[PDB]
């Protein structure tokens, strides 16, 4: 695997989104990975619906939070429409999938990255973007304006995000707080510190879609 990976220089990442007030980060995170794998397999970059996971994953708690792994199973069993067909509302409605016609994409399952393992995360990112969680509740995280973020933060992971690259000293994260946060919506979190949690808990639970 190479020293730098940035899926944006491969055209596999869509613009930065803003989830709003709704605790819909789990849905945001999942759709990053799905836009990623479908580009990698088909050579096309598409935007998919966070609002359909919001409404339709039963497992997760709508605007109160939820699970990128439940969302990514829903897309493996059923599929997902495009974003322009089932646009973001930032409120949980009921599941409208059956109304919006046949799914635009379906994936073939979901895998877990082995947790607490920087190298297994780096090797997964070198393959495609990955859904990751971290502790975002801290002020230092919220106030982040750019540079390689080192904390402070703990590991009471609370927020799902997508890892779309890495370098020698960082992992490159697409967040869902719009472009005025961070580096135009992105954060570079420090890696290689030897905290098996990863900085802010980054190594706690990572999942990626499987598409043949």
């Amino acid at each position: 695997i190479p020293e730098y990976v940035d899926w944006r220089q491969k055209g596999a990442v869509t613009p930065v989104k803003n989830q709003g007030s709704c605790g819909s980060c789990w849905a945001f995170s999942a759709v990053v990975t799905i836009e990623g794998i479908i580009k990698i397999r088909t050579g096309n970059l598409n935007e998919y619906s966070e609002q359909e996971l919001l409404d339709c994953d039963r497992r997760s708690y709508g605007c109160n939070g939820g699970y990128p792994w439940s969302a990514l199973q829903l897309v493996a069993q059923y599929g997902i429409h495009y974003r322009n067909t089932y646009p973001y509302e930032g409120v949980q409605r009921y599941c409208r999938s059956r109304e919006k016609g046949p799914y635009a994409a379906k994936t073939d399952g979901v895998r877990q990255v082995q947790p607490y393992n920087e190298g297994a995360l780096l090797y997964s990112i070198a393959n495609q973007p990955v859904s990751v969680v971290l502790e975002a509740a801290g002020k230092d995280f919220q106030l982040y304006r750019g540079g390689i973020f080192v904390g402070p933060c703990g590991n009471k992971v609370d927020h799902a995000v997508a890892a779309v690259g890495y370098g020698p000293n960082y992992i490159l994260i697409k967040n869902s707080w719009g472009t005025g946060w961070g580096e135009n919506g992105y954060i570079r979190i420090k890696r290689g510190t030897g905290n098996s949690y990863g900085v802010c808990g980054l190594y706690t639970s990572s999942f990626y879609p499987v598409k043949n």
